[PDB]
């Protein structure tokens, strides 16, 4: 796999939150995310997809994930999924942007959700 | 589970594609989604994420998922993450918003994303 | 024009009025001829009351091949009233014809400091119409 | 002012001048003492040529607890070079100081038909400062 090697192992983002990912070899992501921000204590399960065979003209991976701030610590009600690219190389880089949905009643439906980007770096 | 069977089963959302979907009793999402729009033809895995333990005060159901627009038939070098929340009752609907990222060139990686709103009703 | 009025663009006068979203709210606008958008809001969500200024732009010459035209507008919500220390601006298109529309998305971003910044922004879709609730 | 010139608000004279983001597109502002933001857009990116009027509003009266500056604006990218049929909003944030910022993110618009409504819309997020690159 291209991008297996270059896509899994031990990520962190600019709030210095870790992503820890394994890339299957079925275009699966696995793994963990621990945010340094919000509403979360210790690490979430992620699960989510990638192109496991991407362009071969200098094009990024498209790739996203899913986490549901639910653990055995705490329940945030609430979900984000990162969709993004991995770009590899010398910096290899996951350049995302964010969804976070929160449940909400109906009358707070129209402020569910933020929005923002999320630039990831290997170790 | 409070709503597993209210997320589990086949939806369709205002385009008229499908989303075809299981929640598992840990929080885990997965399925098939098949879209009416774009570069896509058949079904793409899809997986993701829900809140098994939503607020009992009327909130909905924070969830997500992610396709990869890769499968046997078509590459799309794409992937779409749907963030959102499971609504139950007499018109059970799952109100998302997504980020579909495709894989550029950095020149292009400006132009990446593109986003919207899918609003899902049952069968 | 030949009545001796002026004569209006496409949807200089289809998005000149007042629209309503799904929430309820109040979008007074007026389409300029150059291409700007002014006006008030009146959100019947959040943290607002009464009316608020906003301006905005428009693809004042859009394809002829049935596609909607493009507009963007901000408001700042501060008035008189009250200041939420925050900026709304719906990106979207007008869509003409028998009921008209214009469908949006929008990115409400408050001031926060750097730590709260990952939460600054609001994502979501406004639709509105002519038609009152 | 004391030495007969006119008094600046905070984020006046710190919002007002000459932007450049990280794809090297210039955003020349002018902040209104009202709140209103007016000015230029040249983009390095996509299909734009020259400059297009712009306009926003901004919080005029900010909190004072080190939060930042709420802001947004429009550009419609019509003007007499080209017509991309589309239309930008940035909402963000400005951020005072040493290296002053403007951290935003946008919705870029085009005009569709129905059936290529779905796609109408891209979005992403460009960083300002002062500096030239
Ligand atoms: O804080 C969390 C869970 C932790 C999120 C961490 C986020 S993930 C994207 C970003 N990148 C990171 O690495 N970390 C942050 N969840 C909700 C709870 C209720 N919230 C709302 C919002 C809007 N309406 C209603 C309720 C606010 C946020
Ligand atoms: O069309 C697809 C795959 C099918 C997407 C279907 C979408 S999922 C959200 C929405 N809800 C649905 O039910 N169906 C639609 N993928 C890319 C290919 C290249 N694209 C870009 C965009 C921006 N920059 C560069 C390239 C455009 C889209
Ligand atoms: O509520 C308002 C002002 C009114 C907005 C009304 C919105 S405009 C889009 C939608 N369409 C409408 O017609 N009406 C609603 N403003 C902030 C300030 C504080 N907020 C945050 C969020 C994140 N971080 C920090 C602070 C949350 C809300
Ligand atoms: O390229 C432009 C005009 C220039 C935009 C420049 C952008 S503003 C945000 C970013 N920051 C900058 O400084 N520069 C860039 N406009 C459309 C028209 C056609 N497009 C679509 C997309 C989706 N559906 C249909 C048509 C794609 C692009």
């Amino acid at each position: 796999g291209r991008d297996e090697a270059g896509i899994t192992g031990t990520w962190y983002n600019q709030l210095g939150s870790t992503f820890i990912v394994t890339a299957g070899a079925d275009g699966a992501l696995t793994g963990t995310y621990e945010s340094a921000a919000g509403k979360a204590e210790s690490r979430y399960v992620l699960t989510g997809r990638y192109d496991s065979a991407p362009a071969t003209d200098g094009s990024g991976t498209a790739l996203g994930w899913t986490v549901a701030w639910k653990n055995n610590y705490r329940n945030a009600h609430s979900a984000t999924t990162w969709s993004g690219q991995y770009v590899g190389g010398a910096e290899a880089r996951i350049n995302t942007q964010w969804l976070l949905t929160a449940g909400t009643t109906e009358a707070n439906g129209w402020a569910s959700t933020l929005v923002g980007h999320d630039t990831f770096t290997k170790v």
